[PDB]
């Protein structure tokens, strides 16, 4: 079964081990170096729509934790910019580091952010998720930056239940919740063809991801660094550098939404 994490022992670097793929040709994150990084006309604006969204539950799964939602119908959706088709929300999660000079994944001229929240979407083509992680086009990842500066008031609800799902295999009830307030003011973008990047590493993603960072407090973060990658009554490994590193661009475009 999948013993991967973050550790020094079962981290990035030992991945390819039982992922091969790992050192494949469209792996994820990337550095977006924004000079090079070519501004295309002809990509459209997203159209993000959670007017409808559905959050049912958060589970602390090991590695982060995911707010899921009902993903049985078009509720929360995401079209246009890059895309093809309709891609439907399945869940959220963030990657965060164990100080805020590291944490996400993306970096923009090598620039590390505290923190980034990945809004994963499949493509309602494919009739479900799993047939979905199969095809080159088949996710959707709006990946969006965290900074430390004022609180996010839209984050704190999350914030607040993480104190019940503390270790590995834990879930709570996470209704009503409006992803909405998660998002910067500005959707100007850069796109580019990905992949997951957490095991197994599947090369099916369109990568959208947000120019402008949203800002988080201090406080709110250092709860993140609280939960655990262990289980319940295990040696406390606190949840942090769920990250993984950048991986080489090879033979991709990065293209911007912007002028
Ligand atoms: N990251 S991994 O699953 O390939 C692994 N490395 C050492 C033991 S298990
Ligand atoms: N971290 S990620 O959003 O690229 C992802 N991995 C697997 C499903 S979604
Ligand atoms: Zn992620």
């Amino acid at each position: 079964a999948h013993h991967w994490g973050y550790g020094k022992h079962n981290g990035p670097e030992h991945w390819h081990k039982d992922f091969p793929i790992a050192k494949g040709e469209r792996q994820s994150p990337v550095d977006i170096d924004t000079h090079t990084a070519k501004y295309d006309p002809s990509l459209k604006p997203l159209s993000v729509s959670y007017d409808q969204a559905t959050s049912l539950r958060i589970l602390n799964n090991g590695h982060a934790f995911n707010v899921e939602f009902d993903d049985s119908q078009d509720k929360a959706v995401l079209k246009g910019g890059p895309l093809d088709g309709t891609y439907r929300l399945i869940q959220f999660h963030f990657h965060w580091g164990s100080l805020d000079g590291q944490g996400s994944e993306h970096t923009v001229d090598k620039k590390k952010y505290a923190a980034e929240l990945h809004l994963v979407h499949w493509n309602t083509k494919y009739g479900d998720y799993g047939k979905a992680v199969q095809q080159p086009d088949g996710l959707a990842v709006l990946g969006i930056f965290l900074k430390v500066g004022s609180a996010k008031p839209g984050l704190q609800k999350v914030v607040d239940v993480l104190d019940s799902i503390k270790t590995k295999g834990k879930s709570a009830d996470f209704t009503n919740f409006d992803p909405r307030g998660l998002l910067p003011e500005s959707l100007d973008y850069w796109t580019y063809p990905g992949s997951a990047t957490t095991p197994p590493l599947l090369e099916c993603v369109t990568w959208i991801v947000l120019k402008e960072p949203i800002s988080v407090s201090s406080e709110q973060v250092l709860k993140f660094r609280k939960l655990n990658f262990n289980g319940e009554g295990e040696p406390e490994e606190l949840m942090v550098d769920n990250w993984r590193p950048a991986q080489p661009l090879k033979n991709r475009q990065i293209k911007a939404s912007f002028k």
